[PDB]
């Protein structure tokens, strides 16, 4: 690996540990290459926090010099991560709060109390599936049987996605996220997803129900109402995020606890909270690797560095979770007892901070203890260190997770 001043992010995710350490070492601001496209990566905790609140960094792709010049187009395999419709995800400034408010109100801890029974029912159902799958000592994929379906069920219940449509959504997302999907097919899948959620919003407009989509469509009376584009945009964002991140969180938490059985014991015996184990998982091995992307509306002076107007800026959240300045020398270790376990920014910071953090945390806090209580001798049927990532550049997406129920 001969010295380079640009760090190429390997889209096959062949050396995530090496790559994450190289980003930390090269940071807190360093040049990266995303499939032939240059950007800056923010890899330090403090600098990330400053920049995530800097109003000169915007989501709007039309602020991107390479987009303005036509240098980057829809042929770029990562383009679907940023060139999306109007929503809380793409907006900044005073307009942004309007696009967030119904969702944040709906996803408060207290409002989520009402969704808890549903989450509990789905966890119980999928554990029944695990039991069936793992009978007579057979090897089971913890991902396909338990972790992969659960968050789709949950976010679907919340948004009003029919039971019978969820399999198709998962199929689309898998194609959408895989770097291997041919770009023409990925763009088709993106159109097909948009068509689906467009019709879903038309369905809920004609016949509203007790779900968040209906609430985005029909606001309290006072308004002003969200456009069709905004409702669909929020909808797609909530489902995509709600599913994809949460799967990873469940799987990494299990892998972390199973490879650190002494720390699994701490949570089982009630000496450390499950919630604390989940925070350290978010810090150490969290759902987001990189977040695309922000752009400078003008020059941003950082004292001994300048991010030029038009430049693309990525938040390298995995690298950021391994910040030694913040977490100490053992940042690269999983340690649910560390003082800084909950001091991560793995859900972001500033205006665009994750609105679903309480739901993510709640799903994990129900699912994890339920899994280990039900199957106390759960163990890997494959060395945990041999579980590969899927080729998904921006997301910490585990391929499969072979276990035995034990015993
Ligand atoms: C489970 C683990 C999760 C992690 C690690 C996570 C992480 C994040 C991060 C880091 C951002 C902001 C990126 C940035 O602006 O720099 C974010 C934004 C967002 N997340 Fe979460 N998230 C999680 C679960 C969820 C869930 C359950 C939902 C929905 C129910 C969700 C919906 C969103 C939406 C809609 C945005 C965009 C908000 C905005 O830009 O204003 N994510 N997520
Ligand atoms: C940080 C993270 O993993 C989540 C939070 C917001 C999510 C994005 C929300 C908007 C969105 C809509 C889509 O239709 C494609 C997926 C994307 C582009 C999502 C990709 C994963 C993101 C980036
Ligand atoms: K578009
Ligand atoms: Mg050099």
């Amino acid at each position: 690996c001969p010295h380079s001043d640009t760090l190429t992010i390997d889209p096959m995710i062949t050396d995530l540990a090496g790559e994450t350490s190289r980003l930390r070492a090269a940071g807190p601001l360093t040049r990266i290459d995303l499939l032939g496209v240059p950007a800056l990566a923010v890899t330090g905790h403090t600098l990330a926090r400053q920049l995530l609140t800097d109003t000169r960094l915007v989501k709007d792709i039309n602020a991107w010099s390479l987009w303005q010049s036509g240098t980057v187009t829809r042929q770029w395999p990562l383009i679907g991560m940023i060139d999306v419709d109007r929503s809380m995800f793409t907006v900044d400034g005073p307009e942004h709060r309007r696009l967030r408010i119904k969702t944040t109100q709906a996803l408060t801890r207290r409002r989520l109390d009402a969704l808890k029974p549903t989450i509990e029912r789905y966890v119980a159902e999928l554990l029944d599936d695990l039991e069936r799958a793992g009978a007579d000592g057979a090897v089971v994929d913890l991902k396909s049987v338990f972790a992969y379906p659960l968050p789709m069920r949950v976010i679907s219940a919340l948004m009003g996605v029919p039971s019978e449509d969820q399999e198709q959504l998962l199929t689309w997302y898998k194609a959408f996220f895989s770097i291997l999907t041919p770009q023409d097919e990925r763009l088709r899948v993106i159109d097909e997803m948009h068509g689906y959620f467009t019709e879903m919003v038309r369905r809920k407009t004609a016949e509203p129900g007790d779900d968040l989509t209906s609430a985005l469509i029909y606001a309290t009376d006072g308004e002003t109402p969200l456009t069709e584009e905004e409702v669909i945009g929020n909808l797609q964002a909530l489902v995509a995020a709600g599913h994809e991140t949460t799967v990873s969180l469940i799987l990494t938490a299990v892998r972390a606890l199973l490879s650190h059985p002494e720390q699994l014991r701490l949570v089982r015996d009630g000496e450390i909270g499950w919630e604390t184990a989940i925070e350290e998982t978010l810090r150490w091995d969290g759902p987001v690797i990189h977040l695309l992307m922000r752009f400078a509306t003008e020059d941003i002076d950082l004292g001994d560095a300048v991010i030029p107007r038009g430049e693309g800026v990525v938040m390298s959240y995995r690298a950021i979770g391994r910040d030694i300045t913040v977490h100490g020398a053992d940042a690269d270790d999983f340690d649910i007892t560390r003082a800084t376990a909950a001091r991560h920014i793995s859900f972001g910071h500033g205006p665009h901070i994750c609105p679903g953090a309480a739901l993510a945390r709640l799903e994990a806090a129900i699912a994890l203890p339920a899994l280990f209580t039900r199957f106390p001798h759960l163990h890997p049927a494959l060395p945990l260190d041999q579980i590969p990532n899927l080729p998904v550049l921006t997301q910490n997406d585990l391929s499969h997770f072979p276990i035995h129920l034990g015993r």
